[PDB]
């Protein structure tokens, strides 16, 4: 915890280390560490850091045992190494959802000195570094392998969560004629499509998008590294927890305080949200229409017309049935897993997602 | 063969995807994307990179059975993954307008710049997946990941320096400055071989030779001393290969398959040459001209690189160049890698 959080300066300077070996002018490596101590300290620190303690407490609560600062530095790596993860997704999501905010301040994207060129190759540089580090404290452990293939795959998995949040109104999905390979004008104006307005459609989303990297991942991780038909029933938690966890940043986004969140877009960006389905089960038939018409535009009068549609439904009210009840098909989940230990750390979890 | 494989490994990567926990109208639409997207980036280049894999692999030992060619394969299609994933974020990067004779991905309609991100960590990430598919068991395995895990990190800190190299930030970032723009321009400071040098070998010869060799010679079973050498080799042939690269993009897109060196600002061999060659008024028109999307500047540049005869002064380092590269290969001591490394220097320019 705070043993975590003093650690980073270790993994940080160990990947700038590796850099500064290379064979090059000593002006120029001068500029490179520069840059790229920036790049991870601007991006990695002032998260709730949720992901790399679940990594921690599941390491150490997985079975009583002693732990020597070793073995220590080899869990707060993984963890460090998730946070890393989680900094490479959100620099990558402001280029692509065009953020404006992130933790409060100005996307990383958006800076003069950096521009989308430069983002764009530091998602790739972050997300290398992970394995780097993995190499550099782990290469030696017998879970090695199992662990990159465990960060591979729940990459994979959000990768393609991402491409279905972003695509899943667009043109090539409500006309699924192929993409033209000759066309490079500017789409026409995107609009959602009612077909994929419904739950199903959104938790495939969300659990790809969220669940994996965001749970499944630090908790294998912590299993993995601390020495089997269970990592199943955990891939069920997680899911759950994904699901629960992405629609109130749903929420946030869209009731949510920028001054305490931290960030500014789904209803601009056409997404497929919470409130937007829940909105159209339940809305009149002139409404959805009304949702048709206005929502995925730039326009802010566009805007305040699903938003005040959500103040009409109160939806903020239907939110707080919906997390009472998810709350309760977790934890009744996590007493299903039979392990003392595990079950504490999911516990604490859930009662600290949202504030960290 | 090797051009024979492809379909096996693209679709045993969308194999993979297609076994997510996903509603079946769902999986189509991935299926689909994804097929254009590895199809779209990945053919119609020369293939110079795979066909080295399977060059070196061949060469470096024997009888070759199926399964093993299978291996081969994978490795050198891996690295054409690679380059699809490279040339896509290039693109993105440098705002290219074609790529291989035809528009850069991330220009199209369907897709645009969002996609384009997403795209290129997807078909980097596919990379690792087919290695684990195809040899997860060999001892070579986590050798032949790191290899490639290194080579990439070399390429994007070429990359990050090719980018930067001219920019305010090489001569404190402002983490409070998201409003006023910079206008590029040259430094006359990073003008000169030796910066180039450093950029080009990190930006091309890692992921171009050294890795596709290494790939090969690994798989192959060969710690030992050769692969220094091959490291030394790799960087003379990034060079050679880069300088032709700048030459020609001066010197028919027609033959090139792409377009913009001088009004992107971009530190090259002729602009280097040039400045060393040129008196001081025409150092002081070119910072004048460089770097500008202006018709009229790109032209003044134009025509500085005929006054200074670049042509001339291109084919007489490729001569030098190449005969330092056969030097090089000849003190390797291995007749099978000294023959493909011939074989490579000779179809380098046309695949
Ligand atoms: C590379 C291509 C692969 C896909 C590219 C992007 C993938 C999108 C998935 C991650 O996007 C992100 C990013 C960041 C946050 C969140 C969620 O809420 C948060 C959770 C934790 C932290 N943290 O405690 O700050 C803050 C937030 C926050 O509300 O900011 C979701
Ligand atoms: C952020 C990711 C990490 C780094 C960011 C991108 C790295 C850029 C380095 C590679 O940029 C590229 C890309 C592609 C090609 C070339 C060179 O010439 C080629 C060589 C071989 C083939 N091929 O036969 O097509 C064609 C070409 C061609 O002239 O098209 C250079």
């Amino acid at each position: 915890l705070a043993f975590f959080r003093n650690m980073y300066d270790k993994y940080r300077d160990a990947f700038l280390s590796h850099l500064n070996e290379y064979s090059l002018e000593e002006e120029i490596k001068e500029h490179i560490s520069k840059y790229y101590k920036l790049l991870f300290d601007y991006n990695c620190l002032g998260g709730k850091n949720n992901r790399g303690i679940l990594v921690i407490l599941i390491y150490e609560y997985v079975k009583n045992r002693d732990i020597n600062s070793s073995e220590w530095e080899k869990a707060a790596c993984l963890a460090w190494c998730i946070e890393i993860l989680q900094a490479a997704f959100l620099v990558a999501d402001d280029i692509m959802d065009k953020g404006e905010m992130r933790r409060n301040k100005y996307c990383w994207y958006l800076l003069k000195d950096v521009e989308t060129k430069n983002a764009v190759n530091d998602v790739l540089l972050l997300y290398n570094s992970i394995y780097k580090l993995i190499e550099i404290y782990l290469r030696n452990e017998s879970c090695y392998v199992d662990v990159i293939a465990t960060f591979r795959d729940a990459t994979l998995k959000t990768i393609i969560g991402q491409h279905l949040d972003t695509n899943i109104f667009s043109d090539k999905y409500s006309d699924a004629r192929e993409i033209d390979v000759n066309n490079i004008n500017v789409p026409e104006q995107p609009v959602i499509d009612i077909n994929m307005i419904n739950f199903g459609v959104y938790k495939n989303i969300v659990i790809h998008k969220t669940a994996y990297y965001s749970f499944f991942l630090p908790i294998v991780c912590g299993m993995l590294l601390a020495g089997n038909l269970i990592y199943k029933k955990i891939e069920d938690i997680s899911m759950l927890m994904g699901e629960y966890f992405q629609i109130h940043d749903d929420y946030l986004d869209i009731f949510g305080d920028s001054t305490k969140t931290g960030k500014v877009s789904d209803i601009q960006n056409n997404k497929l949200t919470w409130p937007l389905i829940k909105t159209f089960e339940l809305c009149s038939e002139p409404d959805k229409i009304k949702i048709v018409k206005n929502y995925g535009k730039n326009n802010l009068a566009c805007v305040k017309v699903i938003d005040s549609l959500y103040e009409q439904y109160k939806i903020r009210k239907h939110y707080e049935s919906y997390e009472k009840a998810q709350k309760a098909k977790i934890l009744s989940a996590i007493n299903e897993l039979h392990h003392e230990g595990i079950e504490y750390v999911l516990k604490y979890l859930l009662e600290i997602l949202f504030t960290g």
